[PDB]
């Protein structure tokens, strides 16, 4: 309406509203953006042995994201775990959710937020990527001396068109392992991101 | 090579990605925010700016409070500098820097997109802080002493979009009013307490 006109009283004076269907009011700009990560290790079921269906196929890793934006370290750093592909595999297995059995059972990890993203690592194609933005939530879960991690695996076939949920074993050191680390390094994080690293 | 440990022992790989798009994806939302009405811009000695009057005021913002129906963890504490229809074409805000506290906090910042503004009369809305932090509340704390609130003294960058030359403004913000806001939105919001990390510890 008419132009506004600020109010100097220095009192309270609250106001709400929603924004109805409308992008975040996000800027979709370039970065840098530095990440720390370990590289693909085996799919393994409920046992802790190999599915033979899942031979370098793909493979799992935890990763840290972003250590820095434009070379500051980032308020914004976050961890989540990675199912990569490879050359054969990847026109063949897209991992749709990753849901905690033992532990964290409630998470909700598939991300609306989290695009598909491309492998980093050397000889892998796509990392579809699982976890919580700014959370301290994922590290919990696993501490529960360490054992493996049992989580159900929603995995689609890209030949089949079928969808199947698979028994696997997620394990639980590395993760504690990697953040003491990755603190190790970067001590800023203690104090500029959430209690991820306290 | 496209071959996965299958040992269990520990093995990192870093890297650096230079230049391109954060791998989000941002479709539409339906969000919820509450704010104070927009405020008039003080100088360093508690006074209306009379260039600024009717042009901008400044406001203390949660949002989202809810993101598509459901109270969000996403919850962050921004500070909008909003200009009216008269003061819009004119003036651009580009920068804030606090100066009596929380000076080596970035609060330009790199995610947030230029705003319409929410409320009547106001047109751009230019967000400033960090997204879920308890940082801007604690520099603003800082501002208490001897039983008494003082006034956040900070640089404010405002662009002259008719002259295109830009300058620095000393302002004060309310503190009292931050605290203020905090505990008027968490009342209406107990579950802010829950999900938006530390900035509701302690009220």
């Amino acid at each position: 309406s008419n132009t506004g006109k600020p109010i100097s009283d220095e009192k309270l004076h609250l106001i709400s509203g929603k924004i109805s269907n409308k992008k975040l009011p996000i800027i979709n700009s370039n970065h840098d953006v530095t990440w720390i990560k370990t590289k693909a290790m085996t799919i393994l079921g409920e046992d802790g042995k190999e599915i033979p269906e899942f031979k370098n196929k793909f493979g799992y890793s935890y990763i840290i994201s972003p250590v820095k934006m434009d070379g500051k370290y980032s308020y914004y750093a976050s961890l989540l775990i990675l199912f990569e592909t490879t050359k054969n595999g990847d026109d063949e297995y897209e991992i749709e959710d990753v849901k905690f059995v033992t532990a964290g059972s409630t998470l909700e990890l598939k991300n609306s937020l989290l695009a598909v993203e491309n492998s980093q690592e050397e000889g892998y194609v796509t990392a579809y990527p699982f976890g919580i933005l700014m959370s301290d939530e994922i590290k919990n879960a696993f501490k529960l001396h360490w054992n493996y991690m049992l989580a159900d695996l929603t995995v689609k076939n890209k030949l089949t068109q079928e969808t199947k949920i698979y028994k696997i074993s997620l394990n639980s050191k590395l993760i504690i392992e990697f953040l003491k680390e990755v603190l190790k390094e970067n001590s800023i994080l203690k104090d500029i991101a959430g209690d991820l690293f306290e």
